[PDB]
């Protein structure tokens, strides 16, 4: 088994006037993430971990502002597209694990929805997808609720068939 | 062989009047970590990584306030119970690696004691457990000594036989 | 296959009067990283991830500023020495992935040069080395351009022959 590791990072500012969408789940909340389209910090981090494991670069290098195929793409579309490219490069996905750091709101009741979304987008059963939530103990911009961070890890095997 | 990756994160505030306990090792110091029980930032991060690798959620999901069987539990008990559940889920542990970010004090003389505690609670030989230490170059709440961070990574195998 | 995971972290201050050297690549910029020698945040993070995976401790414990054999060693010499120690411990490197978090300058056109330096230094083909770049969305010291962080992950196999 030619096994490979990938890691990903993302962060977005939390601001008034926007919906909170994490792992494709809309979480009712006074504020939301700032960025293009749905600003899905968790989906972006996983997308980068998968591209990383496959030595395919990063989410920026694959998905430009001018790319014709992804005009009006949101984060789930990019995640499905990433999955396709990783497959096409000759890899299979062992599993994904992740952590979202948000001081608030509480994410635990929404985690299973995030798992179902990610598993579908990756062609994985639920048992190979995991998402964990953590506060930042009121430390830093994350602790102050100025932002939300996601960390991801992915393991692939290059077939190798 | 069905290999799986997990990653974990923890952080605690560093305050007056608490002992500093990291990797189960009490380290002489004028401040210590805040949180329930012993606030062992490093064991918590390793625990989350193991649960993540097993797709079992996170520490918070497993170890609540109201569980009869774990009041009185400190971080080593939780790490041992985590190991038991990972084994009960059908997995074996390949190894763990980690980093503790603290501007001070020096952790290097205490690292081997941390490794031995962790290997014992996970039933691993020392040679499969690693702990590393970093400062934060005087940047951020970590660099100012307002908290301590731990990062961890675990690799399991779903047996598989 | 006796597979093992490693993870690494580094951060350095960004200051006037220093070159910006990341992954062995000099990137013209008004500011550069503070630290001994070249202060190569990326190469240090990768070095730690590899020592971690082999359970050989960390970069600081291996490379003393007192060691005769490495005074005047820059970060590429350290990464090469690291690779050599990991080999003698009986390990082979599957792959390395990483992220550099810098608000600026743009790193994308320099990434392939970094990958080439890393692949050379580790004895790997380019296909097993990845480097990704992220801003910090103007958050925190990273966001304000006061430093640069690197994250790494490495996968080893203990021979196992
Ligand atoms: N310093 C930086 C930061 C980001 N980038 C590129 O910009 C893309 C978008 O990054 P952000 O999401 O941080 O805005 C990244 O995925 C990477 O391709 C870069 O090339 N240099
Ligand atoms: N809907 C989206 C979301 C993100 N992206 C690209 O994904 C990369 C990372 O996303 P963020 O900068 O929003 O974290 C960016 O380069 C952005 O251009 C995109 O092209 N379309
Ligand atoms: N935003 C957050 C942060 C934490 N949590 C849950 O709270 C539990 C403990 O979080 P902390 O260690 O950050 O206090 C986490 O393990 C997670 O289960 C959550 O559901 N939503
Ligand atoms: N002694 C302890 C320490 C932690 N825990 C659980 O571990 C979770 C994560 O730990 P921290 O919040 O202290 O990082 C907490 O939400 C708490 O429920 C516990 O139940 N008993
Ligand atoms: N709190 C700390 C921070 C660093 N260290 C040691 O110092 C060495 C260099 O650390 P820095 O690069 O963060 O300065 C580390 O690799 C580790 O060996 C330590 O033992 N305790
Ligand atoms: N040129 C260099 C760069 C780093 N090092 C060692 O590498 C470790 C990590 O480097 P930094 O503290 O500069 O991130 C330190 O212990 C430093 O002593 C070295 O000995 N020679
Ligand atoms: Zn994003
Ligand atoms: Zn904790
Ligand atoms: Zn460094």
């Amino acid at each position: 088994m030619d096994v490979r590791i990938g890691q990903g990072y993302d962060v977005h500012q939390l601001v008034e006037g926007r919906p909170l969408i994490i792992g494709g789940v809309t979480i009712p909340y006074e504020r939301g993430l700032l960025g293009h389209s749905d600003a899905d910090v968790l989906l972006h981090a996983i997308t980068d971990a998968l591209f990383g494991a496959a030595a395919l670069g990063d989410i920026g290098r694959h998905f430009s502002d001018t790319d014709a195929a992804f005009k009006g793409a949101d984060s789930r579309v990019l995640l499905r597209a990433c999955a396709e490219r990783v497959k096409a490069a000759g890899f299979t996905i062992q599993n994904v694990d992740s952590t979202v750091i948000a001081q608030a709101p509480k994410l635990a009741p929404h985690i299973d929805g995030m798992r179902a979304n990610i598993a579908a987008d990756l062609g994985l059963p639920l048992e190979r997808v995991n998402v964990k939530a953590k506060t930042n103990e009121k430390l830093g911009y994350l602790g102050r609720g100025e932002g939300i961070e996601a960390q991801a890890a992915a393991l692939l095997v290059k077939q190798g068939g």
